[PDB]
């Protein structure tokens, strides 16, 4: 077999961290295979207790690769024949390096995917709990990133956590079809030795098991699931990190990054440059790369096996590494970084109100697009005698509107303003408040999974 | 403003689908606006009757279009204006064409994934049925396109029909999160003036109302996942294709397609191009262009809305028409072609029965290895003899191991072959039959999910 | 014969614009008809003749499509027939649909080729005038998103427009692999009436000719490769776009685009939505989208022909149609914007010159670590006495650094700041005026080749 | 600082194999350096030889990482003073890890591309070789993958070699612009020390230097256009993949390939899995995704400088490794393929002339339509009579047209068939053997 062909099929740079998982499959295929008269009980006895001291040695950092070993599958059999002898060999009686492999990859994703949530759900509850604390500062909402009205701080922090928890309600449909047994395939027709796929899904854990073999060996939809999870996942993320980013600019100076999460020189100490954010930022091409290339890797396959699907591994791997890491360093992010209240108040303008002063008179019964003709024209007053609409006396809006009382000071003001918005989902106290009832609700219920 | 930045804006000549979910969509919002307060029950009644007579002049297509209508929510309020005059103009108070057009996108997809469901789910029990009764049928199976062991056609068509009921199941995860109310989130931060969001699901009939204003307004992750659903189904579709592309050469001959899914030439009337499985497949990129698109319109947009948003229609659009096509085209397929049993059976050899004939040998108690080297040596043996392994005498069979028997003689026998996989999701006719019954209540309990 | 099958056959509604490459690609394979004898010089004169007649119809928007015109060619066919009888059918002899529709493409993509490089080397020629005129402005040059150090306004124009120049390039590079007749190639295995390719050549004005009819039937990589070429300059594009939608909010105020290029409300008269950027930007995800796809439909299609290339006309359309009109917008917004040079000097800040008083010291022979260390105490010694480093005492500053005299001063002036900048491609005013040269240079040497 | 943010900060687990082109950069500006009155004459001696060192301890392998160690730039600078003390710290002068690290890439690139280059020209000519070879083998072309009309295997084979040889011209043109020097463009704004650009572009052999030190330091147009052209190529080996995995099946029984380039069975021997094949087509996903990802990290980004930028690196390294092992793989399997003559053969059937059979009566100026018609009507009969077309009597054509003459036998001969495509790209060995030289000649002048 051509030297460079034989590199391009080794795996075990990469593949160790599925020892753990690999060996569990082992198990309970090698119990399995007691079951269906295989192997006896002595035998059985004395492979789960070599297969339990490999475990032990991966564990304990003591296993040792062999140059010889071309895969972890590999890796491990070797070892099971050094601790036993030839009994190891009866293991793959029945079993395929392709019903083993995804087997191995599912059970590593399932494990991956929880570790994901736990991370994923803290991220939500940071962004939660600082919207409950800091609900009364109030701030521009940007449209066309240009000034549009007032909000509360926690309602912009919110959006986010919201998004968050639809990818986490994705990432709790994909782990239910990745919790299916695959194992009991064979290589294509199915496992010869009528095997009890009960005992190993049981042994296994997983939910349920595979309902035909071939598409059980051939599909990797639980492999585009999760990319498409991911990348979603890393689009609000960027979204998130533009935002903070932009927010952090000293043109902006609504806050201001830890610096753990930021970087800086001794000649500039004053400035921070937000690498975080744009590390976060930068991985959502990366992980949306890996989704493109399992999609064109899938495109167009003939059934059953064929080795272009081994291309799956390091897709996933990167994207579980990147995700992990990630979602930690956003939680830091959002829990340290500390936000000006003092600048973010005097980034509300007058100008901002002119929108609520036609909202007042709509209120009144001034059909809206009169109300908003005169609100243009108390705009246009302010213009000409120099001040701000806020500055406007009763006698100058009565100019332009008998429907203008002395009540309508209470407009330009920005809580009023913000308070306006008490229909669900809105930015008023009480529909933040609600809001974060929600969020806790459902995180609750993601929790128990 | 620029002609060429006009032109640009212009949407009108393809989001004229979306006239009627945004009559629909503006008669819920009219209702809430008297609720309110700010309507009277004398101008909800005008209002509701001239967005009616709206309805009608789409519906019977005489809706006259004027080239000052940049898009279908221009045009409609237009026309409404027209009809009713000044009091055409309360009904968009407290609304935005922010909020506005999110929630005639999320009607017009819950439409629109109705009934891609349901071609889905015929797809399916196509497959299925056509499973059934073909159970009887052996073919190879293959790896790496090189024959692998007998299987059961069944089998194989099966293994697609489960792949689509998880693209069923995906279909049925995005709806649920389409199925919620955006509409009274306003331009950004929420509707300003208390309007009952209850009763406009109510009266859009959604099951659920959207828990942030600025999220519903800038959120596109219901595009995103529609797109990611359907790029899945079509690299399904794709891999489907492919199979029957190359069973359907004069090479393998194991089936045709009928006269209406293929073209041909009447120089070689014999022979039929598979052009419905070769726009099928093709599709499969056409979609993943759209996904692509999307996610790259939002990766690193700011909050709250932008201008960028509005690519999603066409992409939308694009992908609803594409799948409603598809999928009946690949039922169509699937009915109709016409397999050669006898083809299917010619290509089944002996030398696919070297692996059977290993584990005969261990199921008598042979170490999987050393069942492996005896069935090798055989295949050899008869090699150097010049017969197929099925010819070698049993004399000859024990030379090489005596737990060869005389009932060695059932290994070689195709239907045999195939009836070993009797475990769970094997190709074993028992294993099929359940199969069968368990995707008919999957697709049962589906179906029920609507 | 389906019906749905047909609708995705169709083409007519989208092709139509080839209609007068597919009669020059038609009157071209005529006369080589004649040189070999398949239509006499009469018949020839008849067809040419029927021919102009079609053109003449579509030029003046006088043709008319019948319900059964399936694509364009059809159509022409049709209309052919119809015009001077059956001898219109002589025209197909040896001709194939397959380097037909190849060959209407690559002209099409000539023709528009050349329409979208006078729009890029405009946009391209915008930049560089506005970075003549305005060379004297200095703001703040930034690195993730923060203040870095003094520029000149010029030298952010520049950066842009050297990019701009490379995709120019790279569209030349683009259009001669297209500028190569794939005529004669016939279904497959080559023209078998042995066609004067030379002469197709040189009627339809293509630089050479095809080298392999089965390569030239099935490759699509002028198709991929133009598609590269606008999503790279599509992402050039997005990334000005970004900075001038962040320079235009109120919070850095350095410009304001014009009316034309922007939206507003009457009720905040002075705020200006950036439309015209954000749909740049948002084009981006768009045309990435039609490169995806058109490399998804290629990747593992066998030789040579299959029905699936059909779907690179809806993306080359899309994308011609795309970057005409967005590299119009950004000319009209460069060309028209309106830049604060007081908010831009103003942004300026003394802190922006700690690195310049580093090199102060490296200039008068202080190695660099020193160097950098000393101005980092000036820095700190500073933000201590809570003043700026430009108004330190030349007594605090020698308290750090001896090395430091009463010249110091000339540190603090933004002008000798990006006058430090002379060697090649820097923001020192000889720097940038250099750049104008050359990339005049540029210009002129690719609307010479184009 | 965050640990987790430590790590994804760090590059010094991958970057390492741009550590003699991060010396070579130093060298340069080193040089330069001392020209600009930085560095002393002996300074620079120092320096230089300093470099050498740390070159050579790459070279053997021989190198130590230490933990602070972010990245080879970090590592390189470290062991310099280390080895030299002091003045080692002068050579960053003006000098930012900006310029530093697309200098470094570049230079990095342009040397993977020529090695890429002579890969991608010898599988060329592997396949160039072959078609002049098996020139007389004809077997049947195909269209929807049914049979359509004979061809040489040459064509087949040519065919491929022929979108090869555009790839090989994108890569030129690919080379030539990162071909170009972005050292001295500073952090930002330039270099502040009057460096002499010439002189770095003439010491790291680059064609010419940067235009704007903004963009030479932001752009990563060299990277997505490598990645660009490494696509399309993985596109076009696909579809050579997709054709010998088919031709290798037992249903068409074309070819075999050889057992380094194949798997199989001791309980089937006699069948070949073309693994290798399948490789090389799973690859093409590979390499665009790392197209999609760039173009995706790259758009919306601001101007300048970003971290963003540093997911460059990966991408490009996976796609160079994967070209390279993949463009050797793909010239092996064609060099040491079997093909069987019998088989293709075999494959060409009667069926396949009837196309032919209507040319003939063309080119005795019977219609187009007419002379369809009349070979459908051939095929008909034929068909009625339970005979191939070749076997139809003078009598049974001339009832259908009397444009037929004895001498239309000569219509169903393979050899015949092919022949008739003597017009420029066709499949006659004429034509053949033009295309052969053309390539020969593109080759020849793509490689001087």
């Amino acid at each position: 077999t051509d030297p460079i062909m034989e590199k391009l099929n080794s795996s075990i740079a990469y593949d160790q961290r599925l020892s753990e998982v690999d060996i569990q499959g082992s198990m309970a295929y090698a119990k399995a295979l007691e079951k269906a008269g295989i192997l006896t009980k002595t035998e059985l006895e004395k492979i789960l207790s070599g297969l339990e001291k490999i475990s032990e040695e991966w564990s304990k950092g003591v296993f040792v690769v062999k140059q010889s070993d071309e895969d972890i599958h590999t890796a491990n059999e070797r070892r099971l024949k050094e601790l036993i002898g030839d009994i190891a060999g009866k293991l793959h009686t029945g079993r395929s390096r392709n019903d083993q492999v995804v087997t191995d990859l599912k059970l590593f994703m399932k494990n991956s995917l929880s570790i994901i949530s736990t991370h994923l759900l803290q991220l939500i509850k940071t962004l939660v709990e600082r919207a409950a604390i800091e609900i009364d500062v109030i701030l521009p909402g940007y449209s066309h990133l240009q000034k549009a009205q007032p909000i509360r701080w926690s309602q912009f922090l919110l959006s986010h956590a919201v998004a968050l928890t639809r990818d986490s309600e994705r990432l709790g449909e994909v782990k239910k079809r990745i919790n299916v047994l695959p194992l009991g395939s064979g290589a294509l027709a199915g496992n010869p030795l009528d095997i009890d796929r009960e005992m190993l899904r049981s042994e296994l854990e997983f939910a349920s098991i595979s309902l035909n073999s071939m598409d059980a060996i051939s599909e990797r939809d639980f492999v585009v699931e999760f990319l498409s999870f991911a990348t979603l996942l890393m689009i609000h993320l960027s979204k998130m990190a533009e935002d903070l980013i932009i927010y952090s600019t000293s043109e902006f100076g609504f806050l201001t990054l830890s610096d753990a999460f930021s970087t800086g020189s001794s000649l500039m100490p004053q400035k921070k440059n937000p690498d975080s954010l744009e590390l976060i930022r930068s991985k959502a091409g990366r992980v949306f790369g890996r989704l493109a290339s399992i999609l064109m890797v899938l495109k167009g396959l003939p059934s059953t096996y064929n080795k272009d699907l081994q291309e799956d591994k390091e897709a996933v791997f990167d994207v579980v590494d990147t995700l992990t890491a990630v979602l930690q360093v956003a939680t830091g992010v959002i829990s340290t970084l500390q936000i000006s209240k003092e600048n973010m108040e005097k980034a509300l303008t007058p100008e901002m109100l002119a929108t609520d002063l036609a909202l007042y008179l709509v209120r009144k019964g001034v059909p809206f697009r009169q109300a908003h003709t005169a609100s243009g024209k108390a705009v246009h007053l302010a213009e000409t005698k120099g001040i701000t609409i806020n500055k406007l006396s009763l006698e100058d809006l009565k100019s332009i509107s008998p429907q203008f009382s002395s009540d309508v000071s209470q407009v330009f003001n920005f809580v009023n303003s913000v308070e306006q918005y008490t229909a669900l989902a809105g930015t008023a106290k009480s529909s933040v408040t609600t809001q974060i009832e929600q969020l806790r609700e459902l995180m609750k219920k993601q929790k128990e999974q």
